[PDB]
């Protein structure tokens, strides 16, 4: 049936994107009920970003200094406050397109869809994973700040990410919708390290199971292994240690394929120790770790 | 700033998806104005699909045999007709969410977004390319038929694909919105071959330019080549021949990087002849050919 990196439908989130402008700085805002959420560095000039005192900078701003536009209509700002690294602009109009929503802080290794936006207008959608080092590998140009990441559960939108900054390695960092950064990062223009990134081991196994469901089986061998034995190989290749919780989460995939989790670990161990010898798996010549077990169960 | 496979925002298309049922056969329909478009094999039983006479099978159907559901409301079918491989069901209510739209027949090598749906409900969005052999590599389970592919130009949805069938190689085939299949395929449950697939050469070059824009430059050498010399190497690897039109389309990318197109052709030739030596390009260990030059210009 095929296996693709697949983002959630973005219609519910498109109706929440607005444009926020302070001075000459413009970015995206999230309009839910009567509040607009956006990164607080919208109040900074180019020079302020080098070493900003956000409390001092925000004091110089009043409600009428924030211009919020939803398409072509201008929203009236009647209040403003700073919550960690995000601004909350209270407006006089409730967003009639507000979906059922919640704010969640996502865990490392989990995935979400990003609605990349510019000037408050949606540009595209793609799926990302919160890396173990709390960065993401997305596509964010200038003015994309304020773009949000989300999951959908039935009818409810779980917002979990708002984009703030790009790291020198080419990766991105942001906050949850309460303004708390994922990872150790701060919203200041200064060199910051993300640290050693790990491979999400349970995600690689889930993707290997997806391949078997689609008929890719050449990487399967006759060995098995133990949890401690595979983890001695996981630690060596900067993979995350596998736990019994991970084994349980892979339960539906192991049942569908008839391949025991430890049997798949031995095949992954061989793949790690010997490589892929020029072959491909699900159209990839690398081991993919940005599909959660739940993502695989959704498509297979 | 990063480079990702990025689908169009699906909100305009979500509002057009309906459920079409004929007997037990249920699939997706596209509701625009007062017509619902769906694959004609919705009128087939499992046995009919082995060797269907669609004209004979459709004659046994009347308007009340088609159940069209938009969410929870049942649309009233007041007419039906067959256009090539799609059915057009005329309904008594115009879709109030109908966007500005047109039907286009896409060319091989071009890309589009797919809104995968089941039972008339959107499940996910992803980007696809029309392969030179007129197949696509998507994610389509049973009941996904009727899902559509599209591009967005500003405010206008260009529908170009409707999903019909899965091929024995794991790839997918469908029609334009006039019901004409892309490629030599027919809507019958019988073994069908897609033919040799070609690599979209201009797309590989565009993606190599995207890598240079993002700072990936290891594959660049000090050679150049000619159009005919590269094509002698393209044909060997089942790549499409490069033309001056392709060189012109790559103009914006060659200008931004300062790398002449024939200079980039020499790096690709060496990548084809020598492999990638365990290295990666934009996070891939394979040469990606599903980004058009326009797709690269958009994200860069």
């Amino acid at each position: 049936s095929g296996f693709r990196k697949m983002a959630f439908p973005s219609g519910k989130v498109e109706g929440c994107m607005v444009q926020v402008t302070c001075g000459t700085t413009t970015l995206n805002g999230l309009w839910l009920d009567d509040v607009v959420y956006c990164p607080r560095h919208v109040i900074c000039t180019s020079e302020d970003m080098l070493n900003p005192n956000y409390e001092d900078l925000l004091i110089r701003k009043s409600n009428h200094n924030f211009l919020v536009q939803a398409g072509n209509v201008q929203l009236r700002v009647i209040g403003h406050s700073m919550q960690n690294c995000v601004l909350k602009l209270k407006v006089d109009t409730a967003n009639p397109k507000t979906p059922k929503y919640k704010f969640v802080r996502i865990q490392p290794g989990q995935t979400f869809s990003v609605l990349a936006c510019y000037n408050g207008s949606p540009s595209g959608v793609y799926q990302c994973a919160m890396r173990p080092n709390f960065t993401i590998k997305g596509s964010f140009l200038n003015g994309s700040c304020g773009s949000v990441g989300f999951n959908i559960d039935y009818d409810c939108v779980s917002f979990c990410y708002m984009h703030h900054m790009e790291l020198p390695t080419g990766v991105h960092a942001g906050t949850d919708l309460e303004g708390n950064f994922y990872g150790p990062f701060v919203d200041r223009q200064t060199a910051q390290a993300a640290g050693t990134d790990t491979t999400i081991t349970v995600n690689v196994l889930a993707w290997l199971y997806a391949a078997v469901i689609n008929g890719d089986r050449w990487f399967l061998n006759r060995f098995t292994t133990t949890l401690n034995d595979f983890n001695l190989v996981a630690m060596k290749y900067n993979y995350e240690p596998l736990t019994q919780d991970h084994v349980d989460i892979l339960g539906p995939l192991s049942a569908q394929t008839g391949i025991a989790v430890l049997d798949m670990c031995a095949s992954l161990k061989e793949l790690l120790q010997n490589g892929m010898n020029g072959r491909t798996i699900l159209g990839s010549a690398l081991l993919e770790d940005e599909f959660t077990p739940f993502d695989v169960v959704r498509q297979c």
